[PDB]
């Protein structure tokens, strides 16, 4: 079955069903990833190193500010998550490069 | 080997090393979870239903707005992630119960 069969928050993009197909185009509100990341998703060779700087589900849940709003027949859940990374973290420069790569 | 040996964004809380130990106390900037969730972390019996409404790491990477600010010797990365859940989603009411649960503790009846 396709990733579009799943709720948007459970999708995992790959070459076969990519970031554009699962989510949408890169834009200022959806801003991570160069064209390699977009095309290949979690299959991109840089993804495992990038994933060292992504919170896990427990951390997202317990260490976020979470808010809600009604939008038509949905409830919009906003997770605002902050993490403090040392400037000498080995994985930080690679991740900074991917922030708004679509504009760079 | 303590979860405190891992970066704060990769910790997984349990009764042994709970939410307060791994993260910090519930407040308005860290607002999810009742006292059972706080005590038992991912081993709380309510957690799997809550997990149905938490994005995965690839969804959070590719489907958030991400920014950075310098804070001294560190860089703060902010993820702001928005998801639309159908009002008839059967897992939604449990999630909502947990939002700022610290404001609404159980009365003690015995």
């Amino acid at each position: 079955p396709s990733q579009l069969k799943k709720p948007r928050w459970k999708r995992v993009p790959t070459r076969e069903e990519n970031v554009i197909q699962c989510f949408g185009p890169r834009d200022f509100n959806h801003n991570m990833g160069d064209s390699d990341l977009v095309q290949n998703g979690v299959d991109a060779k840089g993804f495992p190193q990038l994933a060292e700087l992504i919170p896990n589900q427990a951390a997202l849940f317990f260490d976020s500010e979470v808010s809600t709003d009604e939008v038509g027949d949905n409830v919009q859940i906003t997770y605002t998550y902050k993490m403090l990374v040392a400037k000498d973290n080995k994985n930080l420069p690679k991740f900074i490069e991917q922030i708004s790569a679509f504009t760079k």
